[PDB]
Parts: C-alpha cells; structure tokens; sequence
DNA sequence: AATAAAAGAAACCGAAAGTAA
DNA sequence: TTTACTTTCGGTTTCTTTTAT
C-alpha cells in the first residue's frame, strides 16, 4: 500500500539522478547522494532533484503553485526513508566527507512466514 | 433448539465448576461473573477460554462434534447476543472488568 | 453512540477552557487544538479533554494504565472524523495561532 | 560570530482495517 | 447489519539541539 519503496526503486533504475546508483547487480544495496546544501559543490537543481521528485510525486508540491522550500523536501526523504521498514541506511558504508558524498542503503526483502 | 432454555442452562453452568472463571459471586446467587477475554490476547487458549460457547453451540442444536467445522467466534457472538436481549439476564456495567488480564462481566439474574 | 451527548456535555460544562460554544443555536463549537511540542503547551491542561474520553471510554483507567496522551489525542482525532453526528468546518479552524483550535458543526440528525 | 541547514525522536495526519455492541 | 468508535499503516511535520559555511 506505500509508495516509497517501488518510487525510489524506479529513480534508480533509471538513470536520471546522477550518482543514484546501485552498488550491486543483486538490486538490494544503493547509494543516494546526500550533499549538504551549503557546499560549494552543491547546485541546487542536480542536487535538490531527487527529494523535489519525492514531494512533486506526493502531492506536497505542486510546481507553480507553492513557494520552493528544498530542505524541506530533504527532511521529508530523510525521515521517510529512517521510518520505513523497508530500508536500512549501512552507517560503515556512507561517505558524507568527501566531494560528491553520499548514503548507503539497504532495501530489506519481505518476511518468510507470515 | 427452542425458546426458554438460556436461564436454567447458564445457572446450571455456573453452579458447576467446569469453566474457569465462571462462578457467583454472592450467596444468594442473584449476581454471577463471566469471562470476557479478547480472543487476541496472549492469555488466551482456545480450549479452555472458549469452552462455555463452545457447550452452548452444543447443547442447542448449532454445533455437531464431528460434524461440523468450529468456529470460536461465533459462538461468542451468538452467546453475547443471548445475553445482552434476554429479560432473564441483566448487566451489572459498572462492575465488569474488561480491561485486565482474564477480564470479566458481570450480570444480575432477573427474578420474575 | 456516547460521543455526540459526551462531547456536547463536555462543551456545556465550563471543565476545559477554550472548549466553547461559537454560536447561540449550539451547533458549533471550538476545540482546542495544540502540538504537544510547543511551548505553551500543559499535559494537564491541554490533554485533560482526551484524557477525559478516555477515562469516560474503558480505555484509560487513572493509576492502573500508564498516561498516553498522543494516544488519547489519536483516539478523539479519529473518533471525530468518522463520526457522522461531527462535520469540521475547515475555512474556520485557527491552527497556526497562539492558542490554537479546530472547528466543528453539529450535524442535525 | 552569524545565518542556514540538518539531525533524531516523537507527535502527528487521513485512510482504511478492525472490533464490538 | 448499522452505528460507532479504535487501531494500524505509511509516511510527514515539528521540536530542540548540533553542524556547516
């Protein structure tokens, strides 16, 4: 019934964000790009897309409408993604301190038995 | 199966120690208690907990042993519904106690 | 159905400050209606009307259960949504003010 | 120093599933 | 079965305290 886990699924296997890739060829461990936003690096639009797509896609926001507010749209993929059931960030595998940082997740597979 | 056969059949169960819980709790034998546990909880074993619904579903015509497939909750209901429009039996409301383990009602005998 | 007298009963007493009639035909109402982070905010005060339904609903018993406010807040919340005897009036409720409220309107059955 | 972003935890929400009477 | 709430689901927004530039 969510939406997060097939959304961010589909993000990465498309090649739109650059740096949202998967780490393995088995699908269960990605990295997100996770750049803070006073960094020289950042530019607002490669950098910001990825949780404006997660506001644009919920109805949060509507483009023309509402006043952009990008950390915003972060916060909500970040505690969206702490959450949820369905992904663990791997905290020995994300480099937050180098040029083009990012997280590393796992998407956990669903339960055997019920 | 038939009318006038709650009364008798309750005191009589009461008045035997065959379900846990189940027992007077006056002298005068006007005011009784009942378990009344969620089928959910942990407490909860199908065998015992259920018995009583289980005896009326058996000693009115709606459960065959071996002929037909059980169903716990509906024997609740079914005693439930019985109780709550009978004029035999009446609730004492504010002595159930529903929210501990092994929860309980509590009701009142109607005399003519 | 206990919600609709309970909670008209609860307005017409003076028990919980801000839950007040709007109108003199009684059919609209203010319910206080803060985030239990702010500052302003009281347990006593401002959860004494959850609280206060869950004492009146089984479902809280004062010094057997352990006090769960949000839990109390959740249960009046959807109570109120599903009930068709409340309707809120959306273009009148104050959430983003100092002592903030909903508003909601009697339904006539 | 200052301004802005960011962080976890928890309270929060509607919708729907659930339960009881 | 209808009415009437209560609980659970899948995220979202807020609170207060660090961190980054």
């Amino acid at each position: 019934n969510g939406k997060l886990r097939q959304w961010l699924i589909d993000q990465i296997d498309s090649g739109k964000y650059p740096g949202l890739v998967w780490e393995n060829e088995e699908k269960s461990i990605f990295r997100i790009p996770w750049k803070h936003a006073g960094k020289q690096d950042y530019n607002r639009e490669e950098d910001a897309a990825l949780f404006k797509a997660w506001a644009l896609f919920k109805g949060k926001f509507r483009e023309g409408i509402d006043k952009p507010d990008p950390p915003t749209w972060k916060t909500r993929l970040r505690c969206a993604l702490n959450k949820s059931n369905d992904f663990e960030e791997l905290v020995e595998r994300s480099q937050l301190d180098i040029s083009d940082p990012y997280k590393v997740y796992r998407i956990v597979p669903e339960g055997a038995k019920k």
